[PDB]
């Protein structure tokens, strides 16, 4: 704190994924989620304690900038850093 330009402010994004692929993020100690956090310096938080009428589970993202938050957001929509099975 007390920086001449740095702040505690951070970016945020939120999206839903069907429960049929939550295992593509949390299938092993969330090591796949932690790989996306090291790939974009972002942070990610799945919320399996939540479920919409869509039956899907939501997830959230945090980063220093949208230039780092959007790259982690667009990765989970198709690559998931574990979708190599297809």
């Amino acid at each position: 704190s007390g920086s001449h330009m740095k702040t505690c402010v951070v970016e945020k994004i939120k999206q839903w994924i069907p429960t049929t692929e939550v295992g593509k993020i949390l299938g092993n100690r969330a090591a796949v989620k932690k790989h996306i956090e090291r790939q974009f310096n972002c942070v990610i938080t799945v919320h399996t304690e939540v479920q919409s009428s869509f039956g899907a589970t939501p997830v959230e993202i945090v980063a220093q900038n949208k230039e780092q938050c959007q790259e982690a957001r667009n990765a989970v929509m198709s690559l998931m850093q574990s979708h190599q099975d297809k």
